[PDB]
């Protein structure tokens, strides 16, 4: 069985854990419990192929910024998550992408730009701006909601297709 | 900060995942999703000491019986779980105990016997029988419910106290 090593990255509070928990447990976590580092091994069927997703739910807190190098080295694909109502989280994407590109020593790293909390009316980042940034990176962009499940399966499955399309 | 590697072991369906998820997320999972291998890191305060719990939620399914050797070598303490309404799960306990003791080459391995699903009225395993088995092992015995949260914090904290004694 083919294994896919996925890493969920982004600023503290964007919904990395809620997106991961929504995908696996089909429920929305309203509580904010800062992550140190959690991992999940889940068997899924993507495009008729049964595969194992090894998902790493990382810390957004800058206090764990030294843990990054090792998980970026072993990670095969990166879900770069920002919140559509948090401008700093969108700006932080560039830093996460540059660090991934540095560690991996490649400009062609499987990545998906994720604009989470798309259920919220308090938007600060235009869809077109996020789309343009994803285009400058040459990566897909998906708007998601860990609450409604909108784009959640699509974000994770697109990332697997990116790793597969790269291999 | 002191780290404690905790391994949750036991028969398929005893509530290893529900106990782990209840401890960390303060949420009861009603669904039965067989585990491959999940890991969680949680910062807690035990007896005035701030520590990090590195919890491995293992597969109860006999199909992943080869994965055991590695995590039994690195695991510092083991939560051995059975369900009070499942006689076979209680009988399987001695097999987990005997494998841990074999891999560690010691009869003094930090362990806690856990009697889960104590919220259920359909009991088939007597508390006295489980207490007597824990006594033959020289380990603590705690009855728990991943649904009500009864004994959950006590089971994990007792295990940490067991590792601290051994160290
Ligand atoms: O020595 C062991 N440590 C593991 C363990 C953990 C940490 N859990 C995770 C597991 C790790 C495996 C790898 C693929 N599963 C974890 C996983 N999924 C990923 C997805 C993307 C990128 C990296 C990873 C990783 C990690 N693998 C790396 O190389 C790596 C680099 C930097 C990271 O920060 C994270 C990872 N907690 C425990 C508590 C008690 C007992 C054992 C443990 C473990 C498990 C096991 O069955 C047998 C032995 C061990
Ligand atoms: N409305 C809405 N709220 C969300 C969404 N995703 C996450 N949240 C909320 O945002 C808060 C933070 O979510 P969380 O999943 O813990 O974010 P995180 O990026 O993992 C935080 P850390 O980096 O510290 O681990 C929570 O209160 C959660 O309910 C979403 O898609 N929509
Ligand atoms: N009433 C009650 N039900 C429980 C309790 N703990 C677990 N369950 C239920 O038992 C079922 C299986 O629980 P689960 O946590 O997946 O057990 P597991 O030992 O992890 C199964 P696997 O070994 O395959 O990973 C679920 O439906 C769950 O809700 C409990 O304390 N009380
Ligand atoms: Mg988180
Ligand atoms: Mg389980």
């Amino acid at each position: 069985m083919t294994e896919y090593k996925l890493v969920v990255v982004g600023a503290d509070g964007v919904g990395k854990s809620a997106l991961t928990i929504q995908l696996i447990q089909n429920h929305f976590v309203d509580e904010y419990d800062p992550t140190i580092e959690d991992s999940y091994r889940k068997q899924v069927v993507i495009d008729g192929e049964t595969c194992l997703l090894d998902i790493l739910d990382t810390a957004g807190q800058e206090e764990y910024s030294a843990m990054r190098d090792q998980y970026m080295r072993t990670g095969e694909g990166f879900l770069c998550v920002f919140a559509i109502n948090n401008t700093k989280s969108f700006e932080d994407i560039h830093h996460y992408r540059e660090q991934i590109k540095r560690v991996k020593d490649s400009e062609d790293v499987p990545m998906v730009l994720v604009g989470n909390k798309c259920d919220l009316p308090s938007r600060t980042v235009d869809t077109k701006q996020a789309q343009d940034l994803a285009r400058s990176y040459g990566i897909p962009f998906i708007e998601t909601s860990a609450k409604t499940r909108q784009g959640v399966d699509d974000a994770f499955y697109t990332l697997v297709r990116e790793i597969r399309k790269h291999k």
